[PDB]
DNA sequence: CACGTCTGCTCGGCTCGAGTGTTCGATCGCGACTGAGGACGAACGCGCCCCCACCCCCTTTTATAGGCGCCCTTC
């Protein structure tokens, strides 16, 4: 997220823009696209902006910057302020089948396999407190992460006990 | 002025109305044994509306995947 530190005016900003979309019937946020690094964000009348898509911090610095240049080239004050990180989200795969039931049964204190609703097998880790979800075919998807090292540790952590139990 | 007669006032007798109290239909309240031989559950219960306080839901991005609805195509 980032704030621009000064009210908008969302219609005008939606009329004058040209990889937008605004409807006050749907949402309140007007919402934009840049090809950029591809990202999407979302500009609240309060004055605060949110950014998601960028695969990288800087880019998302950078982005969220572009954004705030085209804002500005409207005519509006605005201003980058208050940039932060507030989530990233994280894939990779092992190769192998996995014992999930198993998986289960060992960790049953953070686990909640629930075949039936959705396939993967959800890890809730306490470390640098991180949501797993790890599938059959050995793909595991990471996100509650505010730094990329804390992906590492949790998949540091995670992959013993995952090789543990390849079929 | 004196005596007799007519008219008006007072004492007494009578009528009427209010007051006090009896009779009688009507309503209401209370009581009615012994013991067999057991047999196990049934559930809620002015409601609605206003105020208000707190927490949920809508969107977007992505890899990941079993599930499934729509529709095109073929038999």
């Amino acid at each position: 997220t980032v704030n621009l530190g000064c009210k908008l005016d969302l219609k005008t900003i939606a009329l004058r823009a040209r990889n937008a979309e605004y409807n006050p019937k749907r949402f309140a946020a007007v919402i934009m696209r840049i090809r950029e690094p591809r990202t999407t964000a979302l500009i609240f009348s309060s004055g605060k902006m949110v950014c998601t898509g960028a695969k990288s911090e800087e880019q998302s610095r950078l982005a969220a910057r572009k954004y705030a240049r085209v804002v500005q080239k409207l005519g509006f004050p605005a201003k980058f302020l208050d940039f932060k990180i507030q989530n990233m989200v994280g894939s990779c795969d092992v190769k192998f089948p996995i014992r999930l039931e198993g998986l289960v049964l060992t960790h049953q204190q953070f686990s909640s396999y629930e075949p039936e609703l959705f396939p993967g097998l959800i890890y809730r880790m306490i470390k640098p407190r991180i949501v797993l979800l790890i599938f059959v075919s050995g793909k595991v998807v990471l996100t509650g992460a505010k730094v990329r090292a804390e992906i590492y540790e949790a998949f540091e952590n995670i992959y013993p006990i995952l090789k543990g139990f390849r079929k």
